[PDB]
């Protein structure tokens, strides 16, 4: 069976190895800005072993996935009644939302010594890793390939997969003369090339040359006003913005409340906290979306509201072992509220090569894989019904047992 | 006609554009180490103009130009002949040849020369070999600007480059000629953050896809060679950690340089071709006959060389006074020629000042804002490469051409051509 020690154990060699996968990375955009300068991500010499069955569970159940958080977002009296802020400012001026999400899963060991795919968490909005993931991808079929080492590494391509639900996005807008907005941070914010990576692979599936605009928020509040006629949103004036790519306040929500399309709406943080995630572990939850229905139970973790098989996780901090009792009796009644139970997942440990920036690799770490699969909605929230399917996507997040990027090996 | 300002003169687009093609640099390896972090390459945010037949004028002479520095590389007599250069000669005088095939991979730079009608001719300002600048970076820019170009609505004019390939291409039929299948090719560097290193892994990135059977390419700093290569007492043939035969030595930039020299590994290329790319050679190629004596592809030459003459009074601005391996100007021609004492007089020559195109051009720099509508003029790079046996003369393989270009202000900049 395929695993990481049995490649190569020559130090020298690995170290060789470390140095020309750093210098991929720093050849092909697997960056980020630092300081202004860039520096590569840390990375897995190899990718990590992953079963084939869970790695499929966790593709399939995408679709259901998606299907689920958009058909609660589409139900605010469903959203209100299972919980301020955001609450307080939430007819709709623009049906159409786009809705990308990423579901991280942990293969989990039962008890008879076999791993089952377990959800850790679900993300939407400014969603890291669609730039970074097809290239990690390609770096380690790379690696393994110039090993000799062999379907079992499936393609990746989540940087296209998010431009083909944008590119949508603008056609259900109707106006060849609108632009799409970047709305970021700062200009050197974390998420920046990854954004730029999706607009060059946009570029390569249109003849249209589609206008993309980069602004930060703070220059947003000279440069965007909303029209008081059309409610459209206009960029200088002169370009109406057909998207609003939201990459990390009032102006939020006087966007939020225009006929741009959001990727996605407000309304979705609301259903992607993590007292939500919980809630939809209770009986008849899930059920009353929609079999998808199954495939979601089978994922789940049984969380319980208000050792060592426990955590005490707060919804939107958290407590193991005995500290689970320490923190409920010390705890106030006011706080109950903010934290639940779930049983501790007993996590796959691998072994692999850590690759970090101005350091010296470290060789046969014990590690535990993080599986994320991406997946995109285009929908309409007044109906609720679903125009576009995007391609499903992948990546993967070592810690060990501060975390490095990786990619599957379906052993 | 094509020129860059009349693609876009709002600098709040300029600006949105500079952002964009420095970010698309960022993430496709026109990069290098500095401080240990990378920062981008500066570079044109357009293609500067450059005409059309000059460009193919370039390009067409590059089998004459490397053949001519081939055969003049085959003849250690006429190249000491014709003259640092002390130690390089006591050097390759302590050595029969061990390694027969030479890899040589040649750089001519060129300038569009306005003569006094008004119109631009082709004239060559330099060659280079060994340890080149730009392979992995110039089918990059190459792309990068296509892009730009593209997106802005604008239109054989861009022509394509694969210069990383062509490295790739010719690096692999030395190791074929080296003929052994457990033999590895050495990337010798200055350091691990050399300025080469990236372009050398670019290198190997297209020479991966151009082969089934992984070819090994071990990357060594000259410092760690002194303890990991030696050469064998029976084979001559070097040697890396003792277990692996070496093919090909890719020179990336002492003695150990010269136990390599010595050796049966391919040389990228040897030693004695430094010899035949000095200033004083090129200077003496454009001497009446000494083209013609190894050669049509001897006036395809002539018609790109700048007459040099060896050690003006009256259009003395026509002139410079330039070192062979520092250089004087206008009405200092004169005072320094009669002032130079005669041991100088053989380290310096005579030629006539190129009267350089100058086009506009933005260009885009590292943690700064964009400088727009400069006057720049470009330079020309065509790449191109051999395999030859040195001792026949003969030539067994001819690379693909490539090619780049520069601009600097009339500091310079990554650049690639629109032919107009
Ligand atoms: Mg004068």
């Amino acid at each position: 069976q395929y695993c990481v020690p049995n490649i190569e154990q020559d130090p020298q060699i690995l170290l060789e190895q470390s140095l020309d996968a750093k210098d991929w990375a720093l050849s092909n955009g697997l960056v980020k800005f630092v300081d202004m300068m860039t520096q590569f991500l840390p990375l897995s010499l190899y990718p990590s072993p992953f079963p084939r069955k869970l790695f499929q569970q966790a593709v399939d159940v995408q679709k259901a996935m998606l299907l689920l958080y958009f058909r609660a977002s589409c139900d605010y009296e469903f959203l209100k009644e299972a919980h301020k802020k955001l609450v307080k400012r939430l007819g709709i001026r623009q049906p159409v939302a786009m809705f990308c999400q990423r579901a991280d899963y942990m293969a989990s060991q039962e008890d008879d010594g076999q791993y089952v795919l377990k959800q850790v968490e679900v993300n939407t909005g400014a969603i890291g890793s669609f730039g970074t993931t097809p290239r990690f991808s390609r770096l380690h079929r790379r690696m393994v390939s110039n090993a000799g080492i062999d379907s079992v590494m499936p393609s990746d391509q989540t940087d296209t997969m998010a431009a083909e639900t944008l590119y949508q996005a603008w056609l259900e807008f109707g106006n060849a003369e609108a632009v799409i907005l970047f709305l970021h941070g700062s200009p050197n914010s974390h998420l920046m090339l990854e954004s730029r990576q999706i607009t060059h692979q946009l570029e390569s599936i249109s003849t249209e040359r589609i206008k993309c605009r980069f602004i930060t928020i703070t220059e947003g509040l000279n440069r965007l006003k909303r029209d008081p006629n059309n409610f459209s949103l206009i960029l200088d004036d002169k370009f109406v913005v057909a998207v609003v790519f939201d990459r990390l306040m009032d102006l939020n929500f006087v966007i939020d409340h225009s006929t741009a399309i959001k990727t996605p709406p407000y309304i979705f943080a609301l259903s992607h906290t993590k007292r939500m995630q919980q809630v939809f572990t209770k009986p008849g939850m899930v059920e009353k979306f929609f079999h998808m229905a199954e495939a979601i139970r089978k994922v789940q973790t049984k969380g319980w509201a208000i050792p060592h098989r426990y955590v005490l996780k707060n919804n939107g901090d958290m407590f193991f072992n005995e500290d689970i009792l320490k923190k409920l009796k010390t705890m106030a009644p006011a706080d109950r509220d903010f934290y639940y139970l779930t049983e501790k997942l007993r996590p796959m440990v691998i072994k692999n090569h850590f690759v970090r920036p101005n350091m010296a690799p470290t060789l046969n770490l014990d590690a535990t894989p993080e599986l994320g699969i991406f997946g995109c909605l285009l929908g309409n929230m007044e109906t609720g019904k679903v125009s576009y399917f995007s391609r499903t996507g992948h990546m993967m997040k070592s810690k060990l047992a501060f975390s490095v990027y990786d990619s599957p090996y379906l052993v």
